DNA sequence: CGTCGCCGCCGCGCGG
DNA sequence: CGCGCGGCGGCGA
């Protein structure tokens, strides 16, 4: 096989490389890499090296890479630029690895793991690590095998053994329900003592030494616990036997609030899951524990227990055990379904970048780049330095707040990334400058034409049209990639809606599901099929294809957010190719464009219907449409069609065959215009949007900027079984909002745009009456839990001080003195609720950390306490009188003549 | 160390 | 609750 690298670390004069040979095996090599940099040299002599502007370079190779950096420094001295790639492990894996990867993931050591820690005194710092650790279960991938590390003996209790087959046995058994198809795969060892534990578990990590490393927090918790610990216990050399090179680091996070030090392991690629499900995950959660994240990815019940963790392993140490296995499976679950780790490795062979570094788009796309140059034998500039500068991003037209009852989206593919490759903006193309006139006349075709010679954006840039910049031509390659899993997802998508049809009609019989890729649609036989299938097989292949779709997803959006990082990129001073010139390019055409296509729309439907002046696009944002469609419907009448399908085909019908081609032909006049090196403006058909037909509903509204909800049919070709809320902006989108508040504010919103204003008033009426059931946590507000220090004054609110910052205080106050009392983590999320005047608290609000049942202490004061009014006048009834006076409807019957 | 636009809540200090 | 301004949080692109 084609040998790929797992883990690169640069110590001293060393590369430190772990890889899969030829044969498929891991091995190891300390390699005295002699790195070469560049510097500019007379046009009077010989070489094959040249920057990325076309001035020829000279190659300076180095005796090891020490001299290779005081060279940097020497050359900063004099005043010179020093070129080339001064991350002497990526270009080492550049020059060792001098073609595209094919990695086998089957090769990769991929460890998961979690640890538990019985502690008395409150959490357990892992700068600290006082207490034993008296469990660790670590998966490991290559032998599909959970291996438990269990604690007998400890300062806080000696405990019985852990039993497999009570840990097998349903929950009504006394059992632990310990998944079916995981108990095969334990291989379970106790310990005597927590040396013997730790010195086996150091043993066994020199044998499987991870190469990719995850779980959840384990960076902030698992990780620094355990190397902190047996530093404790053993000294530091044995810590740092958790790195196959025996280098470790004790490091930082830049920010703006505090500090926390992790621990560096060389040679191991870290990625939390927390982290990997922050950054790909595209989702804000009111909580991150594993319990929270858990239910809503795999639908599975919190892992419960009676009293507090800290006695967990005292009371019942074979739930202890056994949850502690659970955790660890359950992140193997959200990976099944989400795929990052995936990703990580897809994007990080890629760019031939260490894996973890897949969290940075900014090296992921220097490497990328650099690599992309290398193969001309081009040099890269040096990295300088720059002050951060503000720069006009998108447009955003204003609504008019009203109902829409007939709507049709549509929207540019991939906007910024394809106006790169429309403009051809890279930092190497860059041509000149014209003088801008103001946008609105590049907007209405009254400017004069800014360049006969270069493609132009209305910046005033020029770029070269005789051959495409580095930026467009890597671009490019990953939006293709991207284009083909958003294809696969669409199609999964499409198929999955065929499902739910068919399961209105399930046939009574005993079937297994069909094997299919879901990947593409379904022929005609397969569905037929379909039609024939039991409710048990197609819930399992519905099942299948959503997992699918998820799986396309990941894939698919996960590069646009690469693309589109790139494109942000130029706008970040520690990007190597920083250029406000080619950033602002990008968004001012961006701004051109929308309002270029909102004219040519607005002109070609006044002739279709024959008006002037009156406006179709009711709004856009960035890249995006909204086109009014009561005029097509109105022209052939709502009483000749059959049902609500039968329009749905109408507007996509005429969006297709009549909108779209008027769409691209005033686009490409758009391009001649800039005189643009390809036409790249792509702007289809994304919603189409309205009531049920022969219903009250009034199909959608507009509040304002960013604010509105639509009663979708068809989304980018897919036909709902049941029509689906797009709703964006408004509180129900937001993690902040209380989860029953959210449900209530969607179901007022379906009721309006589906049913009318009569069902609407029906909902509120009888949310109003028995809102306060509700439990507390549905009902509390989410904040992030920022600046703490900043606004604490003696242990009271200082000025300026926040609501959810007093909530905080206010809970520090009454947990105050108590060991074992959640503490509020600073920037971590907590629930908010209002408190009645006159309450023991001593002020209007209290806010704990989010995810848990408030402590035992104060929840019963919480809970009689809370004031319900301001919870439902704040969260609720105000932005439904917001939604509603906006869509010109009353939540509440107004009086009339009638009432007699 | 991808970006900007822009919403609503809140504290504050008004607003004769 | 009448109003904007700045801080903040949090999406929408
Ligand atoms: C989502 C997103 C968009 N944008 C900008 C760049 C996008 O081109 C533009 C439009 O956003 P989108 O329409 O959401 O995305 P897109 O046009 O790039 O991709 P798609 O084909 O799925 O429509 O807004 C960002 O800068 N960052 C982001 O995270
Ligand atoms: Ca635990
Ligand atoms: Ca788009
Ligand atoms: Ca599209
Ligand atoms: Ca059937
Ligand atoms: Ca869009």
């Amino acid at each position: 096989m084609k040998e790929f690298y797992l883990t690169v670390e640069q110590i001293g004069d060393s590369i430190f490389e772990r890889y899969i040979d030829s044969n498929g095996r891991e091995r190891t090599r300390e390699v005295e890499y002699k790195p070469s940099l560049f510097a500019h040299c007379p046009e009077s002599q010989a070489t094959k090296y040249f920057d990325i502007y076309g001035k020829p370079c000279t190659r300076k190779l180095f005796a090891n890479m020490r001299d290779a950096s005081q060279w940097i420094k020497r050359m900063e001295d004099i005043g010179l630029e020093a070129l080339g790639m001064d991350d002497f492990k990526l270009a080492y894996l550049s020059d060792t690895y001098n073609y595209e990867i094919k990695y086998d993931h089957t090769k990769i050591r991929v460890a998961n793991f979690d640890i538990e820690v019985t502690s008395p005194d409150g959490f357990p710092e892992p700068s600290q690590a006082k207490h034993p650790i008296d469990a660790i279960t670590h998966y490991d991938s290559i032998d599909d095998r959970f291996y438990v590390f269990d604690l007998l003996n400890s300062p806080y209790g000696n405990v019985e053994e852990w039993s497999i087959e009570i840990a097998a046995k349903l929950q009504e058994q006394g059992g632990d329900e310990v998944p079916s198809e995981i108990i095969d795969k334990i291989i379970y060892m106790p310990f005597d003592n927590e040396k013997e534990l730790l010195m086996e578990y150091l043993n066994f990590w020199q044998q499987k030494t991870p190469v990719i490393l995850t779980g959840w927090n384990v960076e902030s918790f698992a990780i620094p616990y355990v190397y902190n610990r047996i530093k404790n216990i053993f000294g530091e050399s044995t810590a740092k036997r958790l790195s196959p090179h025996r280098k470790t680091r004790v490091k930082v996070i830049e920010n703006m609030y505090g500090s926390r030090e992790i621990i560096t392991l060389f040679g191991i690629s870290v990625l939390d899951y927390i982290d990997l499900y922050k950054k790909f995950s595209f989702t804000n959660q009111p909580s991150y524990s594993l319990d929270y994240i858990s239910e809503f990815e795999l639908n599975v019940g919190k892992l419960k227990y009676d009293g507090p963790i800290s006695k967990l392993r005292e009371s019942n140490h074979q739930r202890y055990i056994s949850y502690n296995i659970i955790a660890v499976y359950r992140v193997l679950q959200i990976d099944a379904k989400r795929q990052f780790i995936n990703l990580s490795l897809d994007m990080g062979y890629y760019a031939k970048i260490q894996i973890q570094s897949v969290f940075s788009p900014i090296k992921t796309w220097d490497a990328i780049i650099f690599n992309s140059l290398k193969e001309q034998n081009k040099v890269i500039p040096q990295g300088r330095s720059h002050p951060v500068q503000p720069y006009p991003g998108a447009f955003v037209k204003e609504p008019i707040p009203n109902r829409y009852k007939y709507v049709m989206s549509f929207d540019l593919t991939s906007l910024y990334p394809s106006i790169i490759r429309q403009v051809n903006i890279s930092p190497e193309t860059i041509a000149g400058t014209f003088k801008v006139a103001p946008l609105h006349d590049y907007i209405n075709a009254v400017a004069e034409r800014p360049s006969d010679v270069y493609s132009c954006s209305p910046n005033g840039m020029m770029y070269y049209k005789d051959r495409d910049g580095v930026v467009p031509t890597e671009i490019t390659k990953v939006f293709n990639q991207r284009k083909e899993h958003k294809g696969y997802m669409l199609a999964a998508q499409r198929n999955g809606e065929i499902i739910k049809e068919a399961l209105h009609n399930p046939n009574l019989s005993v079937d297994e599901p069909l094997d299919v890729d879901y990947r593409f649609d379904f022929s005609d036989e397969i569905k037929e099929k379909i039609k024939k299938l039991s409710a048990k097989s197609l819930n399992e292949m519905l099942f299948r294809a959503q997992r699918t779709e998820v799986a396309g997803m990941t894939a698919q959006i996960n590069r646009k957010l690469l693309i589109n990082s790139l494109a942000g990129a130029l706008g970040n001073v520690w990007f190597r190719y920083y250029d406000l010139r080619n950033a602002t390019a990008i968004t001012t055409f961006g701004q051109m464009a929308l309002q270029w296509i909102e004219r040519k729309v607005n002109e070609y439907l006044n002739e279709v219907c024959g008006t002037e002046g009156e406006a179709f696009v009711l709004y856009g944002d960035t890249d995006s449409i909204y086109v009014s469609a009561d005029k097509i419907i109105d022209k052939v009448g709502e009483s000749k069609f059959r049902d609500t399908n039968h329009w749905v085909d109408f507007l996509d019908k005429f969006a297709r065959e009549r909108m779209e081609p008027a769409i691209d032909r005033g686009f490409r006049e758009m391009c001649e215009y800039m005189n643009n090196k390809q036409h790249l403006m792509f702007m289809d058909r994304e919603a189409i949007a309205g009531p049920p037909l022969g219903s009250k509903g009034i199909g959608g509204f507009w509040t304002g900027k960013k604010r509105y909800a639509l009663n979708v049919w068809d989304m980018e070709g897919t036909r709902y079984a049941e029509p689906k809320l797009k709703i964006m902006g408004l509180e129900t989108q937001k993690s902040s909002t209380p989860k029953a508040v959210q449900k209530a504010l969607k179901e007022c919103i379906r009721r309006m745009l589906q049913e009318g204003e009569e069902s609407l008033q029906e909902y509120f009426k009888e949310f109003e009456k028995e809102f306060r059931q509700l439990n507390y946590i549905s009902i509390a507000s989410v904040s992030s839990a920022n600046n703490i220090a900043k606004y604490d004054v003696g242990g009271f609110p200082g000025p300026k001080c926040p609501f959810h910052i007093r909530g905080i205080l206010t809970y520090n106050r009454a947990i105050k003195g108590n060991i074992d009392a959640p503490q509020v983590v600073e920037g971590e999320k907590v629930y908010v609720l209002p408190l009645r005047e006159g309450n023991p608290f001593g002020d209007k609000c209290i806010a704990w950390p989010s995810g848990t049942e408030i402590t035992d202490l104060i929840k019963d004061d919480v809970l009689h306490w809370m004031d319900y009014t301001v919870l439902l006048e704040k969260t609720f009834i105000k932005p439904l009188e917001g939604f509603t006076s906006a869509a010109k409807l009353d939540y509440e019957k107004k009086a009339s003549l009638f009432d007699m």
